[PDB]
């Protein structure tokens, strides 16, 4: 119906000004495009230029996904040139205020919407998406939009800047990548009266539905696209979060990235501490302020690093504790204790401690690891105190957006007097002390890990991702950290490197899934690294110029 | 593109407004969120986050993205909004954008053609996927209204004209054709700049120039037919005249910033007439200017004072011009072409008020406030109502402001100007704006299937436009119909131009409607959206 | 969607090996066809070499649509080749026995079938025809199938095969034309029990239901295409086919092929036969076997063209008679004399004739015009008798199929010695008398008069057609015969040079309309020929090929 030649129509092929005189001539769009031939550097050159222009966030997200709808490669190669500044301008944090903003106005899909008002017919909806070979789904319901709560369909952004990253970061195809939200209604009574929300008017739908439509979905996107297929949940409920993980991770190709990728991202920033903090295994105690999604999932994995390096899972599951809102987690105490939560329960030390500062001075900690976001909880006096107990004390304040942190970089480096190996989830500058030093703290972005993770099992055509893959990738991660960036106070490589940093992960974790018998991709290749650099999609333009050529047509017919 | 072709086309997609039969039978389940809007719904979602919005240009960008996305959305919301959006869509706004940002590409905006290009011309004609096109601007980019010469960062200007065809006449968007021709820029900042989207070369000025452009015209009229309406716009003085000379009797063209700022400045001059009623043969008119304005004009009122029964002659005696070099008389120091010749028959201009003693004078100088307190007081001295049309834009180059008029005349003074003014007893004054005219003028031509537009028709718009003033808006000293009014203003000038037409044998769309407003309003193209839905039913109840 | 290169796929723009090796190349089709490039010359040369290893009509009508479906314009190019001997294959009488032989396998839609089941809703089916620029239509119900009799849906072939003839004679652009098979039933029983039958299992709707289906169909077309859309009925039974005719002839664009065309080719021969026969009309005596639909049309038009030429109307019809299954016309016959048959009946003769030998003997006519659809009844006695009353008796024998013809060729020239001025509805070869002299019998086909009418009037913005108009044209049609073809005895010019004959209609024709304000495509063109025959469409390919070139030969 869209009259005009596909070619330039169709973000995925479009060129624009890229064209080339001879592309334009035989593809009949001569005319259609001003009389310059531009290469891809120049077109995102002006890009670059223009961004630069607008002021808020906001315009520039609106600017920039306007771009994945008109030309493909060129979104691409904006999005890679300056990687570390629009991360989070199209993922979190900007992404989600986008939606409650502005909305949307509808041309080309985004992905996948399916509600609950849809329950038995979601196969019809997954056979409305347009493409045939989906390697990558990433799902959110919306219930829990990191640092904004309940936006139900107002969340879609979501997923669609996350796979964003998987192609930008990874190379993964952008054809084969399908962001789904799923629409069960919304507890946000803002948006319940809001007459241009886009979803479902109706509280979120908490019976056995809600479970059955889930199940449906998953049965839906296996049955079109293979029982391989990659299946990522976002931004679920933690209830939600962790028993779909478990219901799942043994009969499809799923993880959670808010569990399992958190996990792996802070404990490579742990195993890049232990370069400097030698000392062995035994000797470390872990102090978590929090209890919740990101303690748990980041506790479980450090005890399946700590039993590879020769505890028993018992004794590695000693040497952690959690203090909560309530205090610190011991058996018997008053507050509530969950099946989770209960390995890292032990029985109360002599004295019972009443604040986190107590917590430390009793327990006496190595690591301090801040996951309760509740703003700045690592106080003067814990700093002070872990300082004082250790001569390196490593103090991961994780809590995002930056005014919930435990503390600042600032507050860290300059309370331990540069002794402290810090790593933040929000992002901090350059600290300078009045002596002189400079330190450059990392930022424990789950991006690190996520986009390896993926290309790896879709490469491989994995079937299911055990928690040992993302001990792997943690290795991984770390083990690209050199001594210089160590050295300036790094535990974690930079950001700008993302692209190298995403496909080194791949080729680790490629070879880790052949050698323990979860690849099914046969032939098994003999180098790992050409097989993934050979598969990954660049954002490079291809010629669409037709083969012309002259026949020999050297005797003539009768 | 891998879609359904009804989303994916901005000529059908209704986006959240597709119903959910529609979605569930047309395969677009699931594709959209699970909410079902009306046109009413996104119009008011745009209208908020517009609200939300400072810059202009980023206003411009946001709008012209709809366009490319939901075609009736677009026109529903400029049509919703038509006064305020028109100075973004159009100039002044329009030129700004390009140079500041460019465009990325996706759908063709229209067609470019290159002096690189000769010889194959109707080639690229061919290219554009539209097969029954009526209406087509082109522009050469050289004298972009404001701003000069920016080659091809003027495509825009097409762009923006086009979308008034539509909003404000029901043009059929996609019978809509804009144009540019690049034979290059003499802007020097442009040949330097690495992100200028046209030729690297200096303007061709050679026969070169001719013969393009002779291609162009014969190429369109090939593909589409001798009665495409074919306007020119932004081409420099001597090119737009001669062009317009060159083929308004060959093809069906008219030249906008000649012909509609002549029918537009008319329709104000006869509103004044209304109000004051002095009689015509003891009218004087002074221009401050004798460029391209000025002699359009004149040349029109000298055809508006012949109907009433001047002859030509005596008609041109009442008319005198000044512009940077003084007085135009007869045998002076600077250049008299012979189209000023015509007017041609004091040092300063409040001296020229003086000596001369005119009713009226017109400013189109563009160069400031040349009508001084001194120059205003002195008509006001002169005349009981003395005229004062203040044209040059953009405001800060007009020849006075509307509070300086009443102030200094005393509220005696019929006033008009191409820039905005409030309301300033409470005068509200009229913007002389080309808006009035184009639309309706061009809606008219095509209906009738028209072949040639003669200098009469735009002396039946400007009556058309005048007669369309209230009593009570006259008493305020408006010379102009409201702008939020203009949808029913053009649609009102193209029953009346239409009329004209088939008068005087200028019509070839046969047979010919007994009722002009009817066949008028019956064929104004709509921005509701249609049912999409198949259409299913059972059948009455085999060996 | 049809995975692979839409210019190969699409009839419309397929070339099949005629792509040149450049725009096989260019366009992605490269591989797609065998090594070799071939001319719309060589092609056409290959099909025809094929045809001739085809036996059965039927086979051949197979063969040859299936490359309507591939191929449109080398289709069109093949029929153009050897137009008279392919339009009694891709029409009457080959195509109405196809469906019922053979029935069709669907791709491509050949038309749009509008079923009483669909009464409501006919402007959706309208609305799902892909063209948008319908110009030309032809519609049956399929209950009176030329020479075959009601076949219901399997009838759909006619409206199919007559536009093919719009194409190939006239240049009409196939992409605007549009066939359309109403389906309201069939009496036919044979269908009714068949369980290949592709129609409704019912007897014909004639209820209000049926005529209101029609008007809801002739809305639809209009509102669609606009209210000048040309729509012709074919096929209809007689009654259906008058009334409609008079219902709908001053509110729409429309005529009756079999009613007026056949009038038109009926008249023009007999034209021609008075210019051999230089006999004032006056003296002209006409005597009709039949009073049917085709004797009163055929009269009526002779009426027209006696008025146009001094006569007065009842001067005119008295010329006239006509004898039917009961006898001869005549006032105050026991047997039912309807009023369309008033105006022919007259006093009775001094004798009452009780056979059509007798009428001849007793009425002395100049001229007898077969349309009775009842066998040989023009007997040996009946054309001796006609040959020694006048020097040069005109035979026309109209009836249809051949086996139902009055007499043949043969018959006719050898039993007037070769004086006789004779034409037939059926294809009969040239007479070769014992004296040597051949005799090329004329076909009053309706091929003659159709498609120039058509043309002109879809040319012209025509809007409404008058019976003057079948007159224009029928003497437009007799004036392309020459001196020699006069003197020889050609009634209709050769219908090998049906292409040049029906655009020279056209031409006439769309002149006639320019001067009596029936023309609405303004301005009006000085020169009608150059008018017409810029506007005609043709066969021969276009190139396809991008048009690729270098520019004259940049700031960092
Ligand atoms: N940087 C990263 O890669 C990354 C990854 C995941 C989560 N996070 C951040 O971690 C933080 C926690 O996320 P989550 O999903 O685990 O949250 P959660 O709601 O699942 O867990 C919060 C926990 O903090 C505890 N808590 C709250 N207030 C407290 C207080 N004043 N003192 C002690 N404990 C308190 C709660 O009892 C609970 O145990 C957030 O700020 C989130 O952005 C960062
Ligand atoms: N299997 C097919 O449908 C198909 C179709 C055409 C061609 N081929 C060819 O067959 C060979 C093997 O086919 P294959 O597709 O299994 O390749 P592969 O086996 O090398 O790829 C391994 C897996 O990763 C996927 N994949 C590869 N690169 C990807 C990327 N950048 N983003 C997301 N997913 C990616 C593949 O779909 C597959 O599941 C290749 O030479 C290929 O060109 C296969
Ligand atoms: N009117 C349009 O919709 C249209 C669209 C595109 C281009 N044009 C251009 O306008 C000029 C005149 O075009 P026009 O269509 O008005 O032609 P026209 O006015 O010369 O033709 C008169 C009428 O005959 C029809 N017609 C012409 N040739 C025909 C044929 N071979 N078969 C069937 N119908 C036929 C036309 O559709 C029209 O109704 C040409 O230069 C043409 O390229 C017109
Ligand atoms: N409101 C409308 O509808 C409308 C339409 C067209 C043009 N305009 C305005 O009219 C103005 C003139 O446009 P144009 O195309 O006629 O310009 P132009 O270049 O064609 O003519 C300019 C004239 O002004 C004279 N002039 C310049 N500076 C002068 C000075 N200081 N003193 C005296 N004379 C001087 C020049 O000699 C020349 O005769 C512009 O400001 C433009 O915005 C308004
Ligand atoms: N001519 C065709 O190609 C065509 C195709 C399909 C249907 N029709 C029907 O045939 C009849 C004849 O219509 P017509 O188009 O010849 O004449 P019209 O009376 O409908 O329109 C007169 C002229 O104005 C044009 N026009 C009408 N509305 C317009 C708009 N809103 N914007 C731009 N141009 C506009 C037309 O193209 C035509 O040149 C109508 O009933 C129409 O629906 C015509
Ligand atoms: N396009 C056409 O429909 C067309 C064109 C030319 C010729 N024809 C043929 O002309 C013939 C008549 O068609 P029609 O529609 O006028 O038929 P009809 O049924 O309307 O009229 C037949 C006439 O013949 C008379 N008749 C029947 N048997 C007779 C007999 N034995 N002796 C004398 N008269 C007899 C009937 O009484 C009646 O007057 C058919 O063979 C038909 O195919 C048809
Ligand atoms: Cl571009
Ligand atoms: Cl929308
Ligand atoms: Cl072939
Ligand atoms: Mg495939
Ligand atoms: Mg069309």
């Amino acid at each position: 119906k869209e009259k005009g030649k596909p070619l330039m129509l169709n973000p995925r092929t479009n060129k624009g000004m890229a064209f080339t005189l001879q592309e334009r001539q035989m593809l009949g769009l001569q005319g259609l495009l001003p009389p310059k031939i531009e290469t891809q550097d120049i077109q995102a050159l002006r890009f670059h230029r223009n961004l630069k222009k607008m002021t808020s966030p906001l315009e520039k997200y609106i600017y920039i996904m306007g771009i994945q709808e008109r030309n493909e490669k060129l979104f691409y190669r904006i999005l890679q040139d300056d990687i570390e500044s629009l991360m989070p301008i199209v993922y979190t944090p900007t992404v989600g205020l986008a939606c409650s903003q502005y909305g949307h106005i509808f041309r080309r899909p985004k992905g996948l919407f399916i509600s609950i008002s849809d329950r038995g017919h979601v196969r019809s909806i997954v056979d409305n998406w347009p493409e045939n070979h989906v390697k990558a789904v990433v799902v959110t319901d919306g219930e829990r939009i990191l640092g904004l709560g309940d936006l139900g369909v107002y969340g879609m952004g979501i997923p669609v800047g996350k796979l964003c990253l998987y192609t930008a970061c990874a190379g993964i195809r952008p054809d084969r990548c399908l962001p789904v939200c799923i629409d069960v209604g919304t507890d946000n009574i803002a948006l319940l009266k809001d007459p241009f929300y886009m979803g479902l008017y109706q509280k979120r739908d908490r019976t056995q539905q809600y479970d059955d439509l889930i199940d449906e979905f998953m049965k839906a996107i296996t049955d079109r696209y293979g029982r391989n297929t990659l299946i990522q949940f976002e931004d679920f409920g933690n209830h939600n979060a962790f028993r779909f993980l478990r219901k799942y991770r043994e009969k499809y190709c799923t993880f959670n990235d808010d569990i399992q990728g958190t996990a792996a991202v802070a404990l490579a920033g742990l195993l890049a501490a232990q370069k400097v903090i030698s000392k062995p295994i035994s000797e470390h105690k872990i102090l978590f302020l929090g209890a919740g999604e990101a303690a748990l999932g980041i506790a479980n994995l450090i005890v399946m690093s700590m039993v590879e390096n020769g505890l028993s899972e018992q004794e590695a599951q000693k040497k952690i504790w959690m203090f909560d809102k309530y205090g610190l987690l011991v058996k018997g105490r008053k507050a509530k204790i969950d099946s989770y939560q209960e390995p890292f329960t032990h029985s109360a030390p002599e004295s019972i401690p009443d604040t986190f500062e107590d917590a430390v001075n009793i327990l006496k900690p190595s690591t301090i690891i801040g996951v309760a976001g509740a703003g700045r909880l690592f106080t003067p006096d814990v700093i002070r105190a872990m300082a004082s107990i250790n001569e390196r004390p490593v103090i991961f304040a994780l809590s995002n957006p930056t005014a919930q942190a435990e503390c600042t970089a600032e507050e860290a480096y300059t309370l331990t007097e540069g002794r402290c190996l810090f790593a933040s989830g929000s992002p901090f500058g350059p600290v300078k002390l009045t002596d002189g030093r400079v330190f450059t703290p990392g930022q424990g972005n789950n991006v690190y890990i996520f986009p390896g993770v993926a290309l790896a099992v879709i490469l491989c055509n994995t079937r299911h991702i055990s928690d040992s893959v993302f001990l792997e990738a943690a290795k991984a991660l770390t083990s690209q950290l050199t001594d210089e960036e160590l050295a300036q106070g790094r535990l974690y490589p930079p950001l700008a490197n993302i692209q190298e940093v995403s496909i080194n992960i791949a080729i680790k974790v490629t070879e880790y899934l052949y050698a323990n018998k979860m690849a099914f991709r046969y032939p098994e290749p003999e180098d790992k690294a050409k097989y993934v650099k050979e598969r990954t999609w660049r954002s490079e333009y291809d010629s669409l110029l037709p083969d012309v050529y002259e026949w020999p047509e050297s005797s003539s017919p009768p």
